[PDB]
């Protein structure tokens, strides 16, 4: 698998024998926020 | 200027000092058709 990065466009492609496999945008998280990983309250109480 | 190609996605990218300037798609024209260059029906048939 060969992966090419386009830094300016924040784009990547994963190719296997010159055929597209994955595509998207990958970039660094400048300011991580721990609050993002707080568990959302479940819609079902499930008390029992 | 830096030109990067993504053959699988047929996408190119031009950048200057890391700032994207041009983006788009490019690929070899497999079967050119000379009909594509016949001059189109003129908007004004008889300018006279």
């Amino acid at each position: 698998l060969e992966v090419r990065l386009l830094e300016a466009s924040r784009a990547f492609e994963v190719s296997e024998n010159g055929n597209l496999v994955v595509s998207g945008k990958v970039y660094q998280w400048d300011d991580p926020d721990p609050r993002l990983f707080d568990h959302p309250e479940s819609p079902t109480p499930n008390p029992t």
